[PDB]
């Protein structure tokens, strides 16, 4: 078990290639089950926890919050990432990236998580009603006061990434570190330009739902899908491992991947998913999955046509 | 009689809602042909000329320059826009958005056009081999020296636009004015996010190929083929309904889309130029515009650009999910 | 009752189109009456409260301060706006926008209001004795420490708005959000350029005294006035609603209006004023009120002459 | 013998308290007439010439330029100021404060005046179609290249002045020097806040039409008409009292108002130019100045510009309301 | 008694034209006597107190500190100014404007003065061993945290003033407000350029020792001196007031004077000194004192020669 | 043989420790006289020429320019410095540090000197009528266009130097290099604080009149008169002791003071120029330098510049008062 350690984007913080998602904490998995999953994850060696204030209306944060207090040794190794943006209630200002809400949402997450500082505070989604300048200034005030260590994004598009990244740079704020996109063999549309936007900013990716909610595990059950699902099945049975470990090993080796967020619900699935770190796909199989699941946009501007138009051969010429 | 004027993006320059493309000058249209087109365009009231150094290896610029020399009255109205980026020769540096190449490309464009200042200088496409900071500095140097008035982009994607825009602000440079994208009823993918990027930066659109190279006029993988014909059928159905050209319906739709500054026409004959310019007098009804919008709507995966990802990022002003 | 929600200027915070003014709290309406008015306003759905430290020498703030503590659920929805600038005593430094006074005035309002942070802190009037740079730096320190969320202005003129707005922009401070002008059908002189100055800055308007202190309600009782009052009366009786609801519906639909500050004193007047949100004037009546109450300045520079001189026809020519 | 010199706003340039307006050159006054006026003005000791590209479609500038060519000694003393903004032609871009138009307007002004540097280049009026950032950048480019020395505004209101001023500071550009407003005993509305905006920015005033186009000299809704005549009656009463022209009283009052850099005279004959310049030797008494100030005081609504709004914003240095 | 109120330099804070110096508190005047003087000064209407941490090794601050706590009403009107720079002990770092010492000295003054914030914190003297950038950054951190309201200088020369003023401007810090120079009819050398340097920066002057330690009161007892002393005596007896009130009235009317720091030790002298505010010298007497006490430097560069060389006649010419 | 070279303040330009002043060229010394002096100076190895537009109404510059034209070899070594500020004419703007006047003063200096770039352009004196920001911007414009290399001041006091210096840093302009003060054994008041201001800004001193206009060589209120003669007596006593000129002792002292970049000689004849340049080979002893320093020490009041105010601001590195 030689750990797969990666940098939290451009920062000096290190995380394990696999991250524990707590979306099920307090929903399909109660406090007891959730406590078990955290114990197993850290027993394996992972140090990355991702939650959100809206995950069961704070029950997820509250569960994590007291597991951290009950096991202090692992608490001092864990990188905690939560989010804020979506409705913590039905009030007009119980929502968004406004200074008004983020102020209350950050204090609420800190409270329910039981921490003096949150390692990674992620905007759960773009908020067109709030100028990005306002959101960034609040985050910068939180960095200086110490409430947060770093910040990242989720549900941001290409020009979202670049605009925020460049404004923070111009205003002397800290650089953003990550983006949390829904990503897997059935959803690769972020590759059209969103990935490139992160790479330009030196940001890392925290892909969530690497199993497509279970569609890539094989259990489930419309043309492309089954061609893709069938490929994962042909390789897993060829290599003698689960479908999940295939799709997971594929996600882990994609460009700009900082850590994969697992959403496993049971100890068995967590032990199976984590076992993918020792699965080394072949370049021939990796190319096979890359092809059968390659996004097929229009030629312009993200398709083959627009890419060749923008390409510049170093030797010159058409 | 009633001309549709629009601001050149965020600047104080005004251009007619239709722009004369010159891709054919020196190729399919010789000097006399090109000069007749220019004459007809300015007799219509237009004031916007778009060319590029690579159109027929600089002959488009040379033809336009001789015409300007020969028409002092129109030349005083003309807003002249050209481009640089693609190869003017087979050398490793006859190309790119580098300081080395643009200084020579801009100078050659000025000489071929016979101008001391180009109104709108456009990067023909992104160049991942040149830092955007290097390109922007050069352009800022060209503004202060008076060689160019404004600058814009073509073949830039979402983060390209926001990055260059925000860096210009940070450096104190002038803001870019326009994006010249390939955009028509058959190709609306710049709406996934690129248009919004332009709107955030205050830039206007200079769409080109508004007729899909004759496909939206009449010259007759599964999902794409079906949409093309559903579009072609709607256009001619609305065209026959209103008793106008199919090209005029397509152009009226394009000129009515969000953020459109001027539609670049690619007419090769006086006859089709007149017809296309007649699109300005065609006011599509509410139902017609909606019918064309729905039948030609892009259909990406739900995440991130599809309906799902959109509703996720949306924030109701009243609150609640 | 479909709420009329608007943005607090350029910010990400949302407020109801109508705002409760507490000028009478502790004056014509004691703590009991004032408590009643707050209960009704929030029962209707409003979330915007405007007070000031000098409103009865803090009695207004103190009343609001304990209504907030007594009804915690509404307290967590309310956007609180107070002011500072005018004399809280007769000392030479018990007044102004100086760092010396604002420091004490902000802590005093926070104390009497019982809040950790004030949502909107408004300068009650321009202070020529204090450089705007000093005032803005203090406000920026308050934003960073969290004592305030946003800030706005009151009794500022056109070049006041632009100077402060542009200095904050150049110095990296947060942008101002609002202006609180005395505005109504009998006082539209802010339209000469003050409104345009706010629109250029993306700032919203919090008009107070939309009834002219009661002159537009019809009760009261010199040429223009009665022509204007008569117009409001001809429309209200034509539509079958009160004079107040007419003038209020007019104020709500004027350019750059974020929220109208009601100064009602009794439950009846508050219920009548708030009923104007469902009153949709006609374009013909809206034009009728716009004309009979149009400000008539000299031709130059704010009159018709100066406006046509500065106009630029997009097609060119004289 | 004793000349009244004043700084050109905040700059280190000095100009006489009276400036020769040239609106009539090439219209009511032909070349010879204009040249006599210029001669008489500089023989008086003046050094300030104000014109504009739009005065008689550039002929005012051409007349002034030929005169400067013909009077090398005076030309070395002349501070030359002109303008751009209003249409020099019927094209959509023969107008505005855009980079596109000002680059051509400034060049044409330099050519018509026969100068390599214009001392004071003025925006004739606000242009809501052009970002003030775009205009200010162009002007800053003109300062570094030496085409202009200073810049100023005309027909700007309160927030216009403060915005452009503060943005110049933020960008590191040179500060604007002057505002040229229409200002006289009959029109004092720039005192509602515009004057204060100018004082905050350190700018001086170049009032024009100081005689109300002959109304303040003698050429014979309710509240306005009454004030006009109460003013006209006071002027001639003080004029007959001191035994001087009505024009001289009006001018002496104007030149004594706050922030006044130089009063732009609009004289058409040598006789009336001499009389107007004689206003410099007229020192109105304390009572006379107060009587003129009160009878011509603006009277807006109490809020925001009236007495009420003023007392509200006032802060007693001792404290208390 | 119409108060002579002036602005604390460029700031929005106002102070009385006369300021109480506490140099004798704890030295020639014990805690009792010092308490009396503070009571009289505020009874007259003054609001300005100047002390220093080294005034009797903190005894001065400690005396003021508990008079403020014992009379809370005057405490809420008083503008408190203290200093730091000189040795609070014999340690190598018990001295200077270094971040190391000022940190401890500011906390010590706050402690002994019993205040949450000091209104005017003045550098007691230039410190060539500490870069002015270091001193200014510390002060700016103190402004933001609220420990101080404003800052000023003492024993700074012309290029000291300009360098600090312009660096703070360039770095976005707050502008300095005052300079505390030893100034009077026998010491006017700051007029050579130091005054002009303050005026360029919009800074006000807090002259201390306006009586020359008692030489201008007449009690004391070498050519210029007695000519100057004799002039003050000829005018005082001509006007029927004390010598002190003459010299004080002269100091109060000099260019750029914000407030005069009185160093009176007894109630009688304080009542006599303060009585000078109602003494209005004549322009003929003011010119008489200005001439007989005019500094006589060399022609170059501060003398008449250097001034005429640098002069520019607005009409041009030599 | 052994030349004393020193940096031109903080810059990378090198100048000989003695600089040829040209105040007399075109006045007491005609063209031939001036040309002989220049020849002798450069034959000695000097490379530093200081003039000013006001020296004989531009004739000093014209004489120097003709000489440079006639001596290509020396002209390639010459560091040429001139000035602008004082009146070149009786007009209200033939003077000052304004953009209006300096643009014309710098151009006229370049023309009279026959140069495309002046090495060191100096403000002859402070100008309280022109914002220092306006002057500094103009100078920065002249650096980028190549008209001047470096800039410096003359007749600036303590806060003048620190203010302009710090504003240049803030604006990103080039740093000023030198101050040219009147400084000699008889006039040391720039030591009260001005020298320290220069040292803080890294500027060097270009003292002029190092002989007190002949008083420190021999041409024969209470406290001042006494010091002058105590100084004159010490100089000739050290001069007779070492068997050298009185002028050489005075110059050796001046060139040995702190922050001295180059001493500007004001010689009118070849004989006295040779003698003065011989001061470079005179190395005053420790005792001699101390004796001259003490007898010529300034004596202001104790506060702020006297001994008292100095000891007050001093900080012992060990601590304690």
């Amino acid at each position: 078990s030689h750990m797969d350690y990666r940098k939290l984007g451009p920062s000096g913080t290190v995380v394990t290639a696999y991250c524990l998602g707590t979306m099920t904490f307090g929903a399909e998995a109660d406090e007891a089950a959730s406590h078990k999953l955290l114990d197993d994850y850290f027993a394996w060696g992972g140090n990355f926890i991702d939650t959100a204030d809206v995950y069961s209306a704070g029950k997820s944060e509250e569960i994590i919050g007291r597991w951290l207090k009950a096991r202090p040794t692992e608490a001092r190794q864990a990188i905690v990432a939560t989010k804020g943006r979506f409705p913590m209630g039905n009030g007009p200002n119980d929502i968004g990236l406004s200074r008004r809400h983020l102020s209350q949402a950050l204090d609420d997450s800190l409270r329910r998580l039981g921490l003096e500082q949150i390692d990674l505070y992620q905007m759960h989604a773009w908020d067109a009603l709030t100028p990005i300048e306002e959101t960034l200034r609040f985050l910068d005030d939180a960095v200086s006061s110490g409430k947060i260590g770093y910040y990242g994004f989720s549900n941001y598009v290409g020009w979202h990434i670049a605009k925020a990244s460049e404004i923070a740079k111009a205003r002397g704020y800290t650089r953003p570190v990550t983006l949390q996109p829904q990503y897997n063999l059935l959803m690769r549309d972020i590759e059209l330009e969103i990935v490139a936007a992160c790479q330009d900013a030196g940001m890392g990716l925290l892909p969530w739902s690497p199993l497509g909610g279970g569609w890539l595990t094989g259990k489930y059950k419309q043309e492309r899908t089954w061609a893709i699902i069938g490929t994962v099945e042909e390789i897993a049975k060829a290599r003698g491992v689960s479908m999940a470990q295939v799709a997971l090993a594929w996600t882990a080796a994609r460009p700009a991947i900082t850590s994969v967020i697992l959403g496993a619900r049971t100890p068995e699935q967590l032990a199976d998913n984590l076992g993918a770190m020792k699965v080394e796909l072949s370049g021939e199989e990796m190319a096979r999955l890359n092809e059968v699941s390659a996004p097929q946009p229009l030629d312009y501007p993200y398709g083959k046509g627009g890419i060749n138009q923008r390409h510049r051969k170093i030797e010159g010429g058409r």
